[PDB]
C-alpha cells in the first residue's frame, strides 16, 4: 500500500499502511512487523513523504504539510546533525547536546553575510542576517525571539547570534571582546545547575546590539529580570547555587582563598545543601587541589559536561573580566562580596533567655563583617533584632541573615550587569536588534513561586508569538482579502488572564494575602480556588495526573494547565516569595558599610509577582514596537545525551509551541510581503516612456516573471503584494533598492516592449 504515519506512544509516530476502514476506525499494519496490527482513528492518521529518507530544509516545502511530516523531516536532518530547520522564515532548533564541527567557525559566519533566507542552509546565522537586513532596509529595531522549555537550547543560541553580529557588524576586535566576552561573567553570577539544566539561566535577559546610521555596531545594552533569590540561600540535593561560588571555591589561588577564608563548598550553609561537586573532567580535576574537593566530590567524583567546567571556567571568567576592561581591584571586589555572603550563611543562631548567635558561629560573624565592610556588634545586632527594639526567635534570626544575603548577592548581581553595560556604553544609536533569552519552562516532583513566575513569563511569551504570527498575520491576509483558509488555534490568554487579571488573578489576589493582618499561605490558596471554580486552566492538586501530587491538600497547592502543559504548584511559602521588601534595619547596616563598593551596591511589602508583571510588560511594549523574528527551541529527551531523539516528547513541543498550527497556516499563506504602491514607484524613476505608459500591476507581474516567479508565487492584495514560502531570495530582489539594479531590470522589461 501507499505508508502513512499513525500514532506511537514513544515515537510519536510510526510508519504503516493502513489495511482497513470501518465506520468507527482504520486499522494499520506497522511497517515490517506485517501481520501484527492496531487500530487508530481517520483523524489521528497522516500521509507520509514518498521518500523517508531525504529531508527539506523548509518544512514548508514537504509535500504534505502535518505534525506527522514536521517530525519526522526535524527527526532525520536531527541524524544528520542538521540541528536547524525552517519553517518558512521561522527557525526551528533542536538541542544536540555536543560540539557539532564548524557549523559557528568564523567561516561559516562570513558565509551567511548579505545572504536572502533559503539561500543558504538553515542556521540561527540565517535568523541574525535577515534581523539585521530588515533593520538596515525597513530602519526598524529589530527583536530575536529564542523560546522553549528549560534546557532546549535559547542561551546557546543567543550567543550564537550575539557572536554573529557583532564579528559580521562591528568593526574591530574590541566591541566583539566587550559584547560576546561580557558572556562568561552573566553566567557565573546568574545560572546554576538545575536537574533540567547544568548551565540554567536563573534569570532573563534582552540583549540589544545598537548601531549607528550606517549600521555598524556602536555599543550593547543589557537589561536582566527575575534573578532566581532563593537559589542563594538552598539547593535541592542534584542542584547548585550560582556558578560563581564553584568557580572560585575550585580555581582561586590559595592567596585569594586565604583572603576570603574560602574552603570545600561542604563547609557552607549555602552550599552543602545542594550537590556540592564541581564540574570537571580528568585533566580539570588534577588542577584543582585537593583542600577545594568535599568528601562527596572525593566518593563519587566530579560532574560531567561537555561544556561546564569549574575551574576552567574561573580562568576563562578572569580572561573575559580582562578583555572587557575590569581592573583586577574591581575583580576582588566581585569576590569578597561572594565570599561575605557564604560567610553570612554560616551564622547560626540558638534561643536565648530572643537569640544569641551560637558560640560556633564568631569566625563567621567575624569573617563575614570583614568583608562586607561591617561592625561586627551592628551585624549581631541586625540578625537577632528588629525596630524600640525587639528581639527575634531563632526561625526569625534565620530568616533575617537569609533576607541580607539575598539583597546583597541580588544587588552584587544589578552591579555585575550595569558594570557589563559600561563595556560597551554609546550615546545614542540610530536601531537595535535585541534577542531575547528568558529562564524557561520547567517544573520537578516540587514546584514554587519560582517556577510558577517562570512559567509565567513563558505563557507571556507564547501569546506573544501568537499575537503575532497566528492572530495579526491572519488579520492581515484578512484586511488585505487574500481568501487564505483561517487556522483555529488553542490560545492562551485565558492563562494569563487567570494569573494576571485586575483585582481576581492570582497574582493580585496573592497581593491582597500579603496585606491581611494575618498573612496565610492556605488562605490565600483557598481564595484562588474560589475565586475561580470551574477556570478551564485551574485545578486543585488531587486531579494531578501525578501520583507525587495527589498527596497535596486543596489549600496547599493548586495546578495550572500552562500551554506547555499542567504544572502542580505547592503553593507553602507563596506569601514570603512574594515580598520583595528588605527591613530598614538591615538596608541601613549595608547602606553605611565602611566599604565604598558596598555602599554603592544600594545606590513594609512590595509585589515581587506584580513589578515582574509591570517589568514583563515594558519588555512587551518594546518587543512591539519591533519587527521580530523567532527561533524555537527544542529539547530532544531528558537526559542531556546525543543523538536520541524522542519523538513524542519532541512532538509535544512542535504542537504547544504553535509551529504544527503555523505550518498548517502556511499551507496558504504568504510570509513575505511590501506595499504594491511603494514598489512601482522605486522603479518608476527609471522607467523609458514606453514603460511608464505600461500599467503598473502588469509591469510589476512582468518584474516578477524576469525575477523568477510564477503566478503562483504571489499574489495582489488590496494595497500589499504578497509572496509564497520559499521565495524570500527573489522577493529580495524584487525589493533591492540599489540604483544599478533597479536600472537594469527596468531596462530588461522595456525592451520587450520594442
Ligand atoms: N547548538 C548547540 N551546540 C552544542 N551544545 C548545545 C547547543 N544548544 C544547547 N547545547 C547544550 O545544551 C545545554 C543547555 O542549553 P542552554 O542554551 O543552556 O539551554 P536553555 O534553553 O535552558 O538556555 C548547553 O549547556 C550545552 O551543553
Ligand atoms: O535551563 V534555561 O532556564 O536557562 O530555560
Ligand atoms: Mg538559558
Amino acid at each position: 500500500a501507499k505508508p502513512v504515519w499513525a500514532p506511537h506512544p514513544t515515537d510519536g509516530f510510526q510508519v504503516g499502511n493502513i489495511v482497513d476502514i470501518g465506520p468507527d476506525s482504520l486499522t494499520i499494519e506497522p511497517l515490517n512487523q506485517k501481520g501484527k496490527t492496531f487500530l487508530a482513528l481517520i483523524n489521528q492518521v497522516f500521509p507520509a513523504e514518498e521518500d523517508s529518507k531525504k529531508d527539506v530544509e523548509d518544512n514548508c516545502s514537504l509535500m504534505y504539510l502535518n505534525e506527522a511530516t514536521l517530525l519526522h523531516n526535524i527527526k532525520v536532518r536531527y541524524s544528520k546533525d542538521r540541528i536547524y530547520t525552517y519553517v518558512a522564515n521561522i527557525l526551528i532548533a533542536v538541542n544536540p547536546y555536543f560540539d557539532i564541527p564548524k557549523i559557528y567557525s568564523s567561516e561559516t559566519i562570513k558565509s551567511y553575510q548579505g545572504k536572502s533566507l533559503g539561500t543558504m542552509p538553515p542556521h540561527v546565522f540565517a535568523i541574525a542576517d535577515k534581523a539585521f537586513r530588515d533593520m538596515k532596509v525597513l530602519k526598524l529595531s529589530q527583536s530575536i525571539i529564542v523560546s522553549g522549555e528549560s534546557g532546549a537550547g535559547k542561551t546557546e543560541n543567543t550567543k550564537f547570534v550575539l557572536r554573529y553580529l557583532t564579528e559580521s557588524y562591528g568593526t574591530g576586535q574590541d566591541i566583539y571582546d566587550r559584547i560576546v566576552e561580557a558572556n562568561p561573567l552573566l553566567e557565573a553570577f546568574g545560572n546554576a545547575k538545575t536537574v533540567r539544566n547544568n548551565n540554567s539561566s536563573r534569570f532573563g535577559k534582552f540583549v540589544e546590539i545598537h548601531f549607528n546610521e550606517k549600521s555598524s555596531v556602536v555599543g550593547g545594552f543589557v537589561s536582566h529580570y527575575l534573578l532566581e533569590k532563593s537559589r542563594i540561600c538552598v539547593q535541592g540535593k542534584e542542584e547548585r547555587n550560582y556558578h560563581i561560588f564553584y568557580r572560585l571555591c575550585a580555581g582561586a589561588s590559595e592567596d585569594i582563598r586565604e583572603r576570603l577564608h574560602l574552603s570545600s563548598p561542604d563547609n557552607f550553609r549555602y552550599l552543602n545543601r545542594g550537590c556540592t561537586r564541581y564540574f570537571a573532567n580528568k585533566e580539570t580535576d588534577k588542577q584543582i587541589l585537593q583542600n577545594r574537593k568535599s568528601p562527596e566530590y572525593l566518593k563519587a567524583g566530579s560532574l560531567k559536561d561537555p561544556l561546564l567546567d569549574d575551574h576552567g571556567d574561573f580562568i576563562r571568567m578572569c580572561t573575559a573580566m580582562k578583555k572587557i576592561g575590569l581592573d583586577d581591584e574591581e575583580k576582588l571586589d566581585l569576590f569578597r562580596v561572594v565570599a561575605g555572603v557564604l560567610h553570612l550563611g554560616n551564622i547560626d543562631f540558638e534561643e536565648a533567655g530572643g537569640c544569641n548567635l551560637k558560640n560556633k558561629s564568631t569566625q563567621a560573624l567575624e569573617y563575614c563583617a570583614e568583608l562586607l565592610g561591617l561592625d561586627q556588634d551592628d551585624l549581631r545586632v541586625s540578625l537577632t533584632t528588629r525596630v524600640i527594639k525587639v528581639p527575634l526567635k531563632v526561625e526569625q534570626a534565620n530568616n533575617a541573615r537569609d533576607a541580607l544575603a539575598k539583597t546583597v548577592y541580588s544587588h552584587l548581581f544589578d552591579h555585575v550587569v550595569n558594570r557589563v553595560n559600561q563595556c560597551f556604553p554609546f550615546e545614542t544609536s540610530s536601531y537595535f536588534i535585541g534577542v531575547l533569552d528568558i529562564a524557561g519552562f520547567e517544573y520537578f516532583e516540587h514546584n514554587s513561586f519560582e517556577q510558577f513566575c517562570i512559567n509565567y513569563c513563558n505563557e507571556k511569551l507564547q501569546q506573544f508569538f501568537n499575537e503575532r504570527i497566528l492572530k495579526e498575520e491572519q488579520e492581515l491576509y484578512q484586511k488585505e482579502g487574500l481568501g487564505v483558509n483561517e487556522v483555529h488555534y488553542v490560545d492562551n490568554q485565558d492563562c494569563i488572564d487567570l494569573i494576571e487579571a485586575r483585582l481576581v488573578g492570582i497574582l493580585d489576589i496573592l497581593d491582597e494575602e500579603n496585606r491581611l493582618p494575618q498573612p496565610s499561605d492556605q488562605h490565600f490558596t483557598s481564595a484562588v480556588h474560589q475565586k475561580h471554580k470551574d477556570h478551564f486552566r485551574l485545578s486543585i492538586p488531587r486531579k494531578s495526573k501525578l501520583a507525587i501530587h495527589r498527596n497535596i491538600r486543596d489549600d496547599e497547592g493548586f495546578i495550572i494547565r500552562h500551554f506547555a502543559g499542567a504544572v502542580c504548584y505547592e503553593t507553602t511559602q507563596f506569601v514570603e516569595k512574594n515580598n520583595d521588601a528588605l527591613h530598614m534595619s538591615l538596608e541601613s547596616l549595608i547602606c553605611e558599610s565602611r566599604d565604598k563598593f558596598i555602599r554603592e551596591l544600594f545606590e513594609s511589602f512590595i509585589s515581587v509577582g506584580n513589578k515582574f508583571k509591570t517589568q514583563l510588560n515594558l519588555l512587551l511594549d518594546k518587543l512591539r514596537s519591533t519587527g521580530a523574528s523567532f527561533i524555537r527551541c527544542i529539547k530532544p529527551n531528558l537526559k542531556m545525551t546525543s543523538h536520541h531523539f524522542e519523538g513524542a516528547q519532541i512532538l509535544s513541543q512542535l504542537q504547544c509551541s504553535g509551529m504544527v498550527s503555523v505550518l498548517d497556516l502556511m499551507q496558504g499563506g504568504f510570509p513575505s510581503r511590501a506595499s504594491f504602491h511603494e514598489l512601482y514607484n522605486m522603479y518608476k524613476k527609471y522607467m523609458p516612456d514606453k514603460l511608464a505608459r505600461l500599467d503598473p500591476r502588469l509591469f510589476c507581474k512582468a518584474l516578477f516573471k524576469a525575477l523568477g516567479l510564477n503566478e503562483i508565487d504571489y499574489k495582489f492584495g488590496l494595497t500589499k503584494v504578497f509572496f509564497r514560502p520559499g521565495k524570500f531570495a527573489e522577493f529580495d530582489q524584487i525589493m533591492k533598492s540599489d540604483p544599478d539594479h533597479l536600472a537594469e531590470l527596468v531596462k530588461r522589461v522595456n525592451h520587450w516592449l520594442i
